[PDB]
């Protein structure tokens, strides 16, 4: 898998920018390789967003930038965003499934 | 839920910041709340990580925060990297659809 990170910095108003970025997730959900996003909205600096996507790989997620159609979708952000992009690879990881795990078996294996 | 993402640049050995991060996340996952985390490197940059992790809600985020073994943990990233945190709330999420969704008319 590879996470696609953007450290958005928002210029322009909050509500557009994120009525627009909503086009741009429904097109991502039935792109191939597309797992997850995320978009993140910070409570300590509220200019500042980050677009977080996991992808099967680096191929689909090359395959999905390319297509106009999404390409459209997100050159409809320009002028109300600018992007820090950070195409990036995990190093660790705790899944969801595995914290669940460690806790229930804490608490049933009764050490 | 609530997502904090910690923009993270690299200022010694990564080897061992990110060895050091496993304690961290290790003590993270024994944590209240705790939905999941990932630590990621970028490809473009390599002197920056992202720190993903996401937390049933603000309330169990601080209270994690407040453990001692965390704060313990996390002061021994100290001289290895440099840190702009971010809580953050989801705006818009969603993952991986059905091609067929809209055909059932269900």
């Amino acid at each position: 898998a590879v996470v696609f990170v953007n450290k958005l910095t928002l210029i322009g108003d909050a509500e557009e920018f994120e009525s627009r970025y909503e086009a741009v997730g429904a097109f991502m959900e039935t792109q191939p390789g597309l797992v997850r996003y995320s978009l993140v909205r910070s409570t300590k600096d509220d200019s500042v967003y980050f677009n977080i996507a996991e992808w099967d790989d680096e191929d689909t997620f090359r395959k999905a930038l390319a297509e106009p159609e999404f390409r459209r979708r997100l050159d409809a952000l320009t002028g109300l965003i600018k992007g820090e992009p950070h195409l990036s690879l995990p190093v660790r990881q705790g899944r969801a499934a595995q914290v669940l795990e460690n806790l229930y078996f804490q608490g049933h294996h009764h050490h």
